[PDB]
């Protein structure tokens, strides 16, 4: 992605608490297609620390199960991304936010010579209110998606 | 579905030949998530009968092989409207098709509750003209779709 396309401004700290994932999308399907998926992972909380790092609480399908994983996304020297320092380089995007409702983000795999992208709307609550998607669809027109998924009610899920 | 969403007027008998899965969508998530799931199908095959039914060859993930089946739907009192008459009910509607380029079609479990549907763009080649996958987004736009795949150049899937 381009530096104009993440958030100009981004306050990490503002981001802090819970979260739902709402949707998520990806440039080819194989990145979200096996429920064990690398990139397929539900938010359920962000950590910013006093350093400017951002921690990352997920939830991810395991066996039957859902298993909860926490990653240490690293402040860089360019605003609004974050590195994920492990074996495999990962990059985290943040794209926009209002702070009381709606984040974007993006998870790159920096390393792979293909374009390789999964992208999440994530929600405050549950609230019937369509901005998060609105605002998801609108910023996913310039990036070549090959699959989209939106969650349902029933839980809807994490 | 209603009578005004499928094509008014289909000729099956034009429908015959080489097909190719160009995109899915479908109302909940599940109906397409894992590989092997029983309306994640690629068709290579429209087999039209005398009689006016119409027999669908299929491609299907299962194990690690590609294994075909073959499906009869059998014509009904609406036109452009299918049933396969199986132990478990769906019905295959056509809903718009130009014979020569592009064919838009659901499949609907019939017998569950919930609204449960799975839509294809099928091309009649490989070639680079996105005439399908729009006629096929506008035909979505009246539906609720939770989930939707795209099929990338290699090869490019069936």
């Amino acid at each position: 992605l381009i530096v104009t396309q993440t958030m100009k401004g981004l306050d990490i700290q503002k981001v802090a608490g819970t979260w739902y994932s709402l949707a998520m999308a990806a440039s080819d399907i194989s990145l979200l297609d096996a429920q064990s998926a690398p990139l397929r992972v539900y938010v359920e909380e962000l950590k910013p620390t006093p350093e400017g790092d951002l921690e990352i609480l997920l939830q991810k399908w395991e066996n039957d199960e859902c298993a909860q994983k926490k990653i240490i996304a690293e402040k860089t020297k360019i605003p609004a991304v974050f590195k994920i320092d492990a074996l495999n380089e990962n990059k985290v995007l943040v794209l926009d936010t209002d702070y009381k409702k709606y984040l974007l983000f993006c998870m790159e795999n920096s390393a792979e010579p293909e374009q390789s992208l999964v992208c999440q709307s994530l929600v405050r609550t549950p609230e019937v209110d369509d901005e998060a998607l609105e605002k998801f669809d609108k910023a996913l027109k310039a990036l070549p998606m090959h699959i989209r998924l939106s969650f349902n009610p029933t839980q809807l899920e994490e």
